[PDB]
């Protein structure tokens, strides 16, 4: 069903 | 900034 592997891209929000 | 590395758990939205 939709497009690709989960809901977003990478993990969590933001970097650090 | 803010947490972990990216946006969301995964890539895109969905699975397929």
């Amino acid at each position: 069903v939709g497009a690709x592997a989960x809901v977003x891209w990478x993990w969590x929000w933001x970097w650090x």
